[PDB]
C-alpha cells in the first residue's frame, strides 16, 4: 500500500507580503539531514526583509526527534547583523546564504558550510574588479581590511589586533571570536574599548575598515546533535582559487563516502563563476572535499575543465557558455565507487557527471537524461538500497515552471549507469529546492520548499514516503 504523508511545514514564511508570526517573511532554500542518533535535522535560509537572495538572513535549523512527528525550536547557527546606517536596508546587510549539512560518521561532528557576502547584494552585487581577500605573512595568512584613502592591506592578525600594512600593531581590533547570540558580533571593530562599526559593512560606515568585497564560504560544526554549534570558520582560503569571483555551495545535504579508495572523505557540492563571463556564461559544478574529518578542506576540479564544448575544450576559469554552465548540484557516491554530481543546468533535463576519483575529476561524458525535465531550479538525490537492489531517488520540479514536485526512481547497474523507473508527483502547485534523506526501515523524509494560499515564497514542508510510494502507481 502506496503511503505518504500529510505535508507539516517547518519553516513558516508570511503571507501576501507581510512578516510571518517571528517577524521574518520568508524561508527558503531547505537542507534535511538524519543524524547517527536518528534525530532530523532541517536546515534552512531565514530570510527577514523579503525573500531575495541577499538582505538580513540567517542560517537556522529545526530538530526533529520523533523522526519528523514534532520540531524543537528554531536554534540559529549564524545570523550576522546589519549595517544600522545603510541607506536601504533590503541591501544593507552582511549576507550568509545557501547551506550543505553532512556529519562524519566517525567523529559524529555535524557540519554546515554557508556562503558569506559582506554588505550588499549578494552573488548580484559583485564587484567587476578583484580585492585580494587574504595575505601571506611569515608563513601565516591573514584576512585583509582596506581602509579608504591607503593602498595598503592591513591585516587581522592574533586576538583580532589590526596590523597596518607596514607591519605595525595599531589600536584598533576585530571580534575574531564572537561571543553573543547567533555571533551576531562577529566582525565588529573596535579601537580601543569603543564599537565603531564592522568590518562587514560596505556602505555608510562608522570604522575605517572593511575585508575584501568578495565571495566567500563559512563553516561551523555542532558535536551535540545540532543542539549547539560553534563561531563561523572562514574556509574560503582552503578552497577558492585566486580567478574565482563566487564560489558557494550547491545547497542541501552533502554525503561521506562509503567505500573505495577515498571511504571517509567528504564531500560538498560547490559552483564557480569565473570574471570573464561571471553569471552569463561561467557557472560550474565541481566539489570541495575533507579526508580529515572536517579539519581541512580541499577543492576538486570543475566538471567544465577541459571539458569538450563544440569541438572546443573550455575551462570553468574562462569559459563563456549559457549552455555549458552547470551549478547547484547533488552528490551521490554508488557501490562501485563511482561519485555521481546532479546538476542544475539550462539543457531542459538531467545532466549528470561522473567522478572516478572521489570527486576530484570528471569523465568527459556529461549525460543527459530526457525522462527528468530540468526547469532550472535545485534537486536533491540519495543513495538508497532496497531488497539487496541498488537505486538512487532524485527529487524536482516537474515544470512547466518551479511546481509539481516529482520523485524520480532509478535503478543503478555494476557500470554505474541508470536507469529510470518511477516519476511520481509529491507535491501539486508551486515547488522548488528541496532535500531528501532516507529515514531507514523502508521509509524516506523530504523538505522542500512550496506556496499556496498567498504565501511568500517559500514555506517549507516535510514529507514522509516509503518503497510503495516510489514503485506503485499512485
Ligand atoms: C547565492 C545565491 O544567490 N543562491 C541562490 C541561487 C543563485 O542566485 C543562482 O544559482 C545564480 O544563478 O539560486 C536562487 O536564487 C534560485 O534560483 O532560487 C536561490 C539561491 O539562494
Amino acid at each position: 500500500g502506496a503511503a505518504l504523508t500529510e505535508k507539516t511545514d517547518i519553516f513558516e514564511s508570511g503571507r501576501n507580503g507581510k512578516p510571518n508570526k517571528d517577524g521574518i517573511k520568508s524561508y527558503r532554500i531547505p537542507a534535511l539531514l538524519k543524524t547517527d542518533k536518528g534525530t532530523l535535522i532541517a536546515g534552512a535560509d531565514e530570510r527577514r526583509l523579503h525573500s531575495s537572495d541577499w538582505g538580513d538572513i540567517g542560517m537556522v535549523i529545526r530538530r526533529s526527534e520523533d523522526n519528523g512527528k514534532t520540531w524543537g525550536d528554531r536554534v540559529t547557527i549564524t545570523n550576522l547583523r546589519d549595517n544600522p546606517k545603510a541607506s536601504d536596508p533590503s541591501i544593507g546587510s552582511p549576507v550568509n546564504i545557501d547551506m550543505v549539512l553532512v556529519q562524519d560518521p566517525e567523529t559524529k561532528r555535524i557540519f554546515s558550510i554557508y556562503d558569506m557576502f559582506p554588505e550588499g547584494k549578494g552573488i548580484f552585487g559583485m564587484s567587476s574588479q578583484k580585492e585580494e581577500a587574504y595575505k601571506k605573512i611569515d608563513g601565516k595568512t591573514y584576512q585583509i581590511l582596506y581602509r579608504e584613502g591607503e593602498k595598503g592591506a592591513y591585516t587581522i592578525r592574533e586576538n583580532g589586533t589590526v596590523y597596518t600594512p607596514d607591519g605595525k600593531a595599531t589600536d584598533y581590533r576585530v571580534v575574531v571570536d564572537p561571543v553573543k547570540p547567533a555571533y551576531s558580533d562577529k566582525g565588529d571593530l573596535y579601537k580601543g574599548n569603543q564599537l565603531l562599526g564592522n568590518i562587514y559593512f560596505t556602505t555608510n560606515k562608522t570604522s575605517p575598515f572593511r575585508i575584501a568585497k568578495d565571495s566567500y564560504l563559512w563553516m561551523s560544526y555542532s558535536d551535540d546533535d545540532g543542539k549547539t554549534w560553534s563561531a563561523p570558520q572562514d574556509i574560503t582560503p582552503m578552497v577558492k582559487a585566486d580567478w574565482m569571483k563566487f564560489l558557494g555551495v550547491g545547497p542541501g545535504t552533502g554525503i561521506v563516502l562509503r567505500n573505495g579508495p577515498h571511504k571517509g572523505r567528504i564531500l560538498i557540492p560547490v559552483y564557480t563563476t569565473n570574471n570573464v563571463s561571471h553569471l552569463n556564461g561561467s557557472q560550474s559544478s565541481r566539489i570541495i572535499y575533507s579526508d580529515d574529518h572536517g579539519k581541512t578542506w580541499h577543492a576538486g576540479e570543475a566538471v567544465n575543465d577541459n571539458r569538450q564544448v563544440d569541438g572546443q575544450k573550455i575551462h570553468s576559469s574562462t569559459m563563456n557558455n549559457r549552455r555549458a554552465q552547470n551549478t547547484e548540484s547533488t552528490v551521490v557516491q554508488l557501490n562501485n565507487g563511482d561519485v555521481k554530481l546532479f546538476m542544475r543546468g539550462l539543457t531542459g533535463d538531467l545532466q549528470v557527471a561522473t567522478s572516478k576519483d572521489g570527486g576530484v575529476t570528471w569523465e568527459k561524458d556529461i549525460k543527459r537524461y530526457p525522462q527528468v525535465k530540468d526547469v532550472y531550479v535545485q534537486m536533491s538525490a540519495i543513495h538508497t538500497m532496497h531488497e539487496g537492489k541498488e537505486y538512487i531517488i532524485l527529487s524536482n520540479a516537474g515544470g512547466p515552471k518551479r511546481e509539481n514536485g516529482m520523485v524520480h526512481l532509478a535503478r543503478v547497474e555494476e557500470n554505474g549507469e541508470l536507469t529510470w523507473l518511477k516519476h511520481n508527483p509529491i507535491q501539486k502547485g508551486e515547488f522548488a529546492y528541496n532535500s531528501l534523506q532516507e529515514l531507514g526501515n523502508g521509509e524516506y523524509g523530504i523538505l522542500y520548499e512550496h506556496t499556496e494560499k498567498g504565501q511568500n515564497a517559500y514555506t517549507l514542508s516535510f514529507r514522509k514516503f516509503n518503497w510503495d510510494f516510489l514503485s506503485k502507481d499512485l
